[PDB]
């Protein structure tokens, strides 16, 4: 029932991309990564989180982790699904990605899920234990949505970072950047 308006909602965000993240230049590319950190923010702000990190992996593929409470992972009655693949499965970051998965933390468990533009592979699966709590969500732009640049700009990303971490001090907010293996760079900030 409410499984029809999720596909018709993805399919809404990929004919008009635009009309949600402003654009699909370098700019809207880079608002991917904005959108996903500031539900980090928010977490941090809510008392739960105070570590960010956001990591350019490989291929561009980005990674963000926090220390908050862990995406919720129970049945929605009325979905029947989890509630991290309600949230993930109306998120413009994953209808706009070719790939993305998330890992949660939460209930000494590790819980992991991947998408393709929005779909999800699989059920959320249990993984693994764990004595931490949080959210790590990567994801890799799509490229036919994303068709001037894939290509982050690593000055681009820490001006915006050390702007966010100084406008919510209590939060360190670290960038790194992986993809040149010989040559691995870092900037981490935290204001008071
Ligand atoms: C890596 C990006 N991080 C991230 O999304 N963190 C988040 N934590 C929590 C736990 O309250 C989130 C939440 C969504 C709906 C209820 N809670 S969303």
């Amino acid at each position: 029932a409410g499984q029809i308006q999720v596909l018709e909602g993805l399919e809404a965000v990929r004919k008009r991309p635009g009309m949600y993240i402003g654009s699909t230049s370098e700019r809207g590319l880079h608002h991917l990564v904005w959108e996903i950190v500031d539900n980090s923010i928010d977490e941090a702000l809510a008392g739960y989180a105070n570590q960010i990190e956001v990591v350019i992996e490989k291929d561009n593929w980005i990674k963000v982790t926090d220390n908050g409470r862990g995406i919720p992972v129970d049945i929605q009655e009325k979905m029947g699904r989890p509630a991290v693949e309600v949230i993930l499965t109306s998120s413009v970051v994953n209808a706009l990605s070719q790939d993305l998965e998330v890992y949660v933390h939460r209930n000494e468990t590790i819980y992991h899920q991947a998408y393709k533009k929005g779909v999800p592979q699989f059920d959320l699966k249990e993984v693994g234990t764990t004595d931490k709590t949080g959210t790590v969500i990567r994801f890799k732009a799509d490229g036919e949505i994303f068709t001037e640049t894939t290509v982050y700009n690593y000055e681009t990303l820490q001006q915006r970072i050390r702007e966010l971490a100084f406008l919510n001090k209590g939060i360190q907010i670290t960038l790194r950047d992986e993809r040149d293996e010989e040559n691995v760079r870092e900037d981490s900030y935290h204001y008071e």
